[PDB]
């Protein structure tokens, strides 16, 4: 778990977020490397570090790969499998002018294939949405972040009513009472889904995060992106029933979204 930053060469810088700066780097002078220079002050950090193996240990193909931590010097690094074409939100917005409607199912596919998988290991993801997605080289879309958010210092981030809490993509009883569970983030990405039919548009642009949470109590909805087909909404649509029981599982939405592909 433990990565020697003697190994490590820095090639080009990605971006920055939340978390800290992104550079795109080699291991060993060979394997592509993305390495986040972790934002002092971000995250637990002695928390994140004694559990970077349990996250390592969730290997599946459309997880971004955690590799290890860099922990003997400030800032601490945390090194991942290299994602070329960036976070899917950014790409949606870019593939605007340039896709096949085929295309999208098979992203939403890829995603609900690293979904069924968490579920299987009962770990919750608590951030599903397309700015947490990144897209390789070949255009697959990966799930990244995962578990991320139990490790956040800032309560505007993790809390409910913090301001940058994720509010446009939370079941009711998220927004109530903080409750997580498989389908919460089963109602994330049903609202993934739309984010990708939509190519990244914002949803319920309209309204502000209060009005949002209202909206969705009161028992509204987001409507059908013009891209998706009535059957492609029918499965978005079922991710958001009030009722938590009532909302399918990832190998349920795994086999609809097939279903729809095959047909
Ligand atoms: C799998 O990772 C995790 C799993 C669980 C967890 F709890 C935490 C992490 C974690 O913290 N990972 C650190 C990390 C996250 C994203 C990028 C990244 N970001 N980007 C872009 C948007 C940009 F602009 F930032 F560069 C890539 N292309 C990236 C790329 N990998 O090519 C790089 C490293």
């Amino acid at each position: 778990w433990e990565i020697d930053p003697k190994d490590l060469t820095f090639l080009k810088e990605l971006g920055t977020g939340q978390f800290g700066v992104v550079k795109y780097g080699k291991w060993r002078g060979q394997y592509d490397v993305a390495i986040k220079m972790i934002k002092e002050g971000s995250m637990s950090e002695d928390e994140f570090i004694e559990e970077a193996k349990v996250m390592m240990n969730l290997s599946h193909e459309k997880l971004v790969q955690l590799y290890g931590v860099c922990t003997k010097q400030r800032p601490i690094f945390i090194i991942t499998e290299y994602m070329a074409n960036g976070s899917l939100l950014n790409y949606l917005r870019e593939m605007r002018h340039r896709f096949q409607t085929q295309q999208l199912l098979e992203m939403c596919k890829d995603v609900c294939e690293a979904m069924e998988y968490l579920e299987s290991k009962q770990f919750l993801h608590r951030d599903l949405a397309a700015r947490n997605c990144l897209v390789n080289d070949q255009g697959v879309v990966k799930v990244s972040d995962f578990g991320l958010s139990r490790y956040v210092l800032d309560d505007e981030y993790t809390s409910s009513v913090g301001s940058k809490f994720p509010v446009r993509w939370s079941p009711p009883e998220v927004l109530m009472y903080s409750k997580f569970s498989s389908k919460s983030d089963i109602w994330a990405f049903g609202v993934l889904m739309w984010e990708i039919y939509s190519l990244g548009k914002m949803p319920y642009e309209r309204f502000t995060n209060s009005e949002t949470a209202e909206h969705i109590a009161q028992g509204l909805r987001l409507y059908r992106p013009h891209l998706a087909s009535e059957k492609v909404y029918t499965i978005m649509y079922s991710c958001w029933h009030e009722k938590a029981d009532e909302r399918p599982t990832f190998k349920i939405l795994l086999s609809n979204i097939l279903d729809v592909m095959d047909e």
